[PDB]
């Protein structure tokens, strides 16, 4: 069947060619191109989709996973690492994240590794460590890190997500004290206590999401206007970040978190948050207008 399949890779190739915003064609070309071990030309079709589209965690790590296994030497380690410069672009991703830390933990003894690796995990939690459901596991992973070298710094891990609520945090607290040799502070304890009644608060929220089918686009909204009457301004970045994962193609979810942007020090932030909404909704004049108003406006 190879003469089958090969007619079938110079349809999809044709079908590209008389449209290449066909979305599935491209995942079906790279789908088939993987199984027949035509490496060459799966890495050039992987290329030029990422080129026109926005990847999911799972494209983006299938693409990662393969690159990681072919990479040789500390050259070509450095080339999966400009990859996942790429893949992190797209949209909030704490899996991409999480492999991001483990394959620079597998490059340890590379010269300026243990730098390397540290911040990987900071910029990690820096996107998704307010993450309630998937930021724990960010956590987690950094203080197993840094235990497996010490132990100052794994204290101030534990200290630092117990100030955030996050599911599993009561979990967190037990297992710091019974780590901890001597007993937590009480700024830690009333931070802590904080952060509860910051969970509580949330719960019904986040309950709204997980009953609500997906996209969930007004449970969404619904969260949005609450972190915006709370006004934190990370709050507000990441609930955002968290819709636009299941509703990029919403121009109007754009639209609005670039207003919110528009009353705000953050120029790259900005400019790039109007990048992947033009990437994402390319149809939408307003937000090429609001790209380039944005590049005027801080120039
Ligand atoms: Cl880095």
């Amino acid at each position: 069947e190879e003469e089958k399949n090969q007619l079938e890779i110079e349809r999809l190739e044709e079908q590209l060619s008389i449209n290449v915003y066909d979305y599935n064609c491209h995942v079906d070309l790279i789908r088939l191109l993987r199984l027949e071990g035509e490496l060459t030309k799966v890495r050039m079709a992987r290329q030029k989709m990422s080129e026109i589209f926005p990847l999911t965690e799972e494209l983006w790590l299938e693409w990662l996973h393969d690159e990681i296994s072919m990479a040789q030497d500390g050259l070509d380690r450095e080339h999966v690492y400009d990859l996942f410069e790429k893949a992190v672009k797209d949209y909030i991703c704490p899996n991409i994240w999480l492999e991001y830390g483990q394959y620079s933990v597998g490059g340890i003894g590379q010269k300026g590794g243990l730098e390397k690796v540290r911040s990987v995990f900071e910029r990690a939690l820096s996107s998704v460590g307010l993450h309630m459901t998937k930021g724990l596991a960010l956590w987690e992973a950094y203080r197993e890190f840094e235990s497996a070298i010490v132990l100052e710094k794994v204290h101030s891990l534990f200290r630092r997500q117990l100030a955030i609520p996050l599911y599993d945090m009561e979990a967190t607290f037990a297992e710091y004290e019974e780590w901890s040799e001597d007993p937590i502070p009480e700024s830690v304890i009333q931070n802590y206590n904080k952060a509860l009644q910051q969970l509580e608060k949330y719960k019904p929220y986040e309950e709204a999401l997980l009953q609500a089918e997906a996209p969930r686009l007004a449970e969404y909204q619904a969260y949005i206007d609450f972190e915006m009457k709370i006004g934190d301004p990370a709050r507000i970045q990441l609930i955002f970040e968290r819709a636009l994962v299941e509703n990029c193609l919403v121009p109007d979810l754009w639209i609005r978190y670039s207003q919110y942007l528009d009353r705000q020090k953050v120029k790259d932030l900005v400019l790039s948050v109007h990048n992947r909404a033009i990437r994402n909704c390319p149809w939408t004049v307003a937000l090429w207008s609001r790209y380039l108003l944005a590049m005027e406006r801080h120039g």
